[PDB]
């Protein structure tokens, strides 16, 4: 089946951050207003036994320190004293700060996406499921120790280490922002390759996943790891057919000299054309957006696979694309027609959706060469150290 992480408790949690408001309700209340909801397996997300247990689960890779000072802000921000002076420093040394801020639900926000996608995993494990979507998780940027971009827990570095400890996975980011934290995890570890495509520009957050600034080189994986983290930055502007062509012949390459056990996908919808940022030019049309000729390209190979959220801005513009992957992934896995109306139904959000409400976005439509030059050899270098067989000339006539 395909399953979706939702729940009462965890709706709330989920809409509970400042940055983030109301989102995820809206996302999973256009599904349920297209009649999705039923085609489609509850993952219930995951509770612990214990607090140790929970501890043990979360510090699989971040610190316990990390774990304590991300609980104590919320403890304080549920307090109407000001911080000290003492706890401001504490927080400033885990970059709990600035666009990582204190709110009264952080730590319960940032577990409960934790929750989903580790839930989401097992799902896939135990094969009751064949995909699993989670839109409340996706946080790409958390690191060991450290909160960034607005991201406190790395849900998916969670769930990619319960996957690969259950083995290969191969790891596709379609943020518009580099997925560093997954892969700064993963760097010295082979049998997850990482995957992003992204914005990359001097100032651009967060700055990595291009040429590192001797002559600028692309690092690209350590130790034993080496090769293992792949990256195709773009400029700005890039629209659909374009963004589809440069990766497209990219993740059929990595599908067939991985051959991954899993694949786990972030689908941030930053890149809309109708995002804030206003960076990328994507859709989510579909007679072709870009998120979807990728998805419907990564469901293709038959492998158990994990889609989450991340990052979207423009609310109801990422809730019209979530709700198209979601159906496409109903369609593509089970075999079965669904037929989304062209308008978006009545309920609760119905309002959010003005002034059109379609389900199609307000939207009117020698690098890349270079990359896959570069892409191909280091995917034959990969291949190569890891003994890895695969055709060659089948491989590069992909592109
Ligand atoms: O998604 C992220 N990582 O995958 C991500 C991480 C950090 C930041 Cl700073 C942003 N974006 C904004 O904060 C923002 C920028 C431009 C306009 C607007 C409107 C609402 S938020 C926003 C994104
Ligand atoms: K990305
Ligand atoms: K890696
Ligand atoms: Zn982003």
């Amino acid at each position: 089946s395909v399953g979706i992480v939702y729940g009462d408790q965890y709706r709330q949690l989920c809409c509970s951050s400042p940055k983030f408001g109301d989102r995820y309700a809206l996302v999973m209340d256009l599904i349920n207003a297209y009649k999705l909801i039923p085609e489609l397996s509850r993952v219930p997300p995951l509770q612990w036994d214990s607090p140790s247990r929970m501890y043990e689960a979360v510090t699989a890779f971040h610190s316990t320190e990390y774990v304590d000072a991300l609980k104590k802000l919320q403890m304080l921000h549920c307090e109407e004293k000001e911080l000290t002076a003492d706890d401001e420093l504490l927080m400033d040394s885990f970059s709990l700060n600035y666009d990582c801020p204190g709110f009264p639900s952080v730590f319960d926000y940032s577990l409960a996406a934790v929750q989903g996608s580790l839930a989401a995993a097992s799902a896939l494990i135990c094969r009751h499921c064949e995909v699993v979507i989670n839109w409340g998780g996706g946080w790409h940027h958390a690191k060991r120790s450290e909160a960034s971009g607005f991201c406190y827990l790395n849900d998916i570095v969670l769930a990619i280490h319960r996957l690969v400890s259950s083995t290969r996975v191969l790891y596709v980011d379609l943020d518009l922002h580099h997925g560093d934290g997954v892969e700064e995890a993963f760097w010295y570890s082979p049998r997850v390759v990482t995957f992003s495509v992204h914005h990359a520009s001097p100032g651009f957050f967060p700055g990595t996943g291009t040429w590192n600034m001797k002559l600028p080189i692309f690092l690209n994986g350590a130790g034993r790891g080496r090769f293992s983290a792949f990256n195709l930055p773009l400029e700005e502007g890039i629209n659909d057919l374009d963004w589809s062509n440069a990766i497209g012949p990219i993740l059929d390459s990595l599908n067939i000299v991985i051959q991954p056990s899993y694949v786990v996908v972030q689908c941030g919808a930053d890149c809309l054309a109708t995002d804030p940022h206003r960076i990328f030019r994507l859709t989510n049309f579909y007679p072709l957006s870009g998120y979807l000729y990728a998805i419907k390209k990564i469901l293709s190979w038959k492998v158990p696979t994990l889609i989450l959220g991340g990052g979207g801005y423009n609310f109801p513009d990422t809730a019209r694309l979530w709700t198209r992957v979601t159906a496409l992934t109903i369609e593509e896995v089970k075999g079965k027609k669904m037929t989304i109306s062209p308008e978006i139904p009545e309920h609760s959000y119905f309002s959010r959706y003005g002034p059109d409400f379609e389900l199609d976005i307000d939207y009117f439509p020698d690098s890349i060469q270079k990359h896959h030059r570069r892409i191909l050899e280091q995917l034959r270098n990969y291949a190569d150290l890891n003994k890895l067989i695969y055709d060659y000339d089948q491989v590069y006539q992909l592109y």
